[PDB]
């Protein structure tokens, strides 16, 4: 999450998502 860092379509929006963890 320091490559990209992780994106999200919201707020508090995890686990559907951009990337989690790179």
């Amino acid at each position: 999450a320091g490559t990209m860092r992780v994106t999200y379509p919201d707020g508090q929006k995890p686990g559907q998502s951009d990337v989690e963890k790179d």
